[PDB]
């Protein structure tokens, strides 16, 4: 129990560090992961995650993260510990320029949930969840509209 | 203080369990798990704004529509997360069932969901569910736009 308490307190510090990582520090965020750790975006247009698998690949991906989201900041961070000392959830927002190849530069804002699962004091699995429709908007991509006439309102 | 927090968390967890396992005709009374002014709804939609049902009475009325448009809906793969706030829980799960939206072909809708439950005085003050609307678009036959990935490596 003292060990679970210790694990939770340490893991929480890693979540805080991850969520506050911005700027050039993003180039070393992958060091918060286990060697086989996975991090990525679970909510995309395809319905499949875009997951970066392995600490080395996460470090390589930071280059592309900094290209596509050059000034990204997580804001409004609320960290939730859970009964599992190795599992945390985060509710937050994120904002920054979006610079996707072949799209106009945009300003992207979204609400996010993150899941952090730990192993031996480092992140084993990070997942972020958002509404892709807001990212479509930031890219100038038309968002389909569910017709609401027949729904209660 | 800790005893009161522990008591609140244990009770609130039972309410979350009950909510997540409410199926079929019991859905018509799910609103009784809310405070009178409780709010529940879908936070992730095509508009970017929540579709929130405000007040226990309106939640009960909305259950009628819910049972018509998602007549056999179930939540599955339910994982309930207590938090350091005895009045705040998160749930990761999936949901599935027929989707019968007005003016759209009858479909089968499956999605991954996160739910947030915030409690006041032992009942739900705020329920919010979060999903990827693209999967609901697919269930309705609505074309999902595709972000071009040619310059976007993973
Ligand atoms: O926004 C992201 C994203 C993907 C993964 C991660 Cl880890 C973070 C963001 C998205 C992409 C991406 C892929 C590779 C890359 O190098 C940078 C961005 S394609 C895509 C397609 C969507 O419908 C929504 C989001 C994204
Ligand atoms: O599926 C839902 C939904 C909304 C709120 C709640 Cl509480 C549950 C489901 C959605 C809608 C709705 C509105 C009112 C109603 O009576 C039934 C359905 S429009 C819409 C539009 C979207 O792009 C995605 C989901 C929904």
């Amino acid at each position: 129990n003292r060990a679970q308490v210790a694990a939770r307190q340490h893991n929480r510090k890693i979540v805080e560090q991850y969520m506050h990582t911005r700027g050039e520090a993003r180039l070393k965020r992958h060091l918060l992961f286990t060697e086989d750790g996975v991090g990525g975006l679970w909510t995309t247009d395809s319905g499949q995650p875009i997951a970066i698998r392995g600490r080395e690949k996460l470090g390589e991906h930071a280059v592309w993260s900094l290209q596509c989201f050059p000034d990204w900041v997580w804001t409004d961070i609320q960290i939730f510990e859970t009964q599992d000392p190795n599992w945390f959830w985060v509710e937050c927002r994120g904002e920054g320029a979006i610079v996707f190849p072949g799209y106009p530069r945009g300003q992207y804002r979204n609400h996010f949930l993150h899941s952090f699962r730990f192993e031996n004091g480092l992140i084993k699995e990070q997942r972020e969840f958002m509404n892709p429709c807001e990212q479509f908007r930031s890219l100038g991509i038309e968002v389909p509209e569910v017709r609401r006439d027949g729904l209660p309102s």
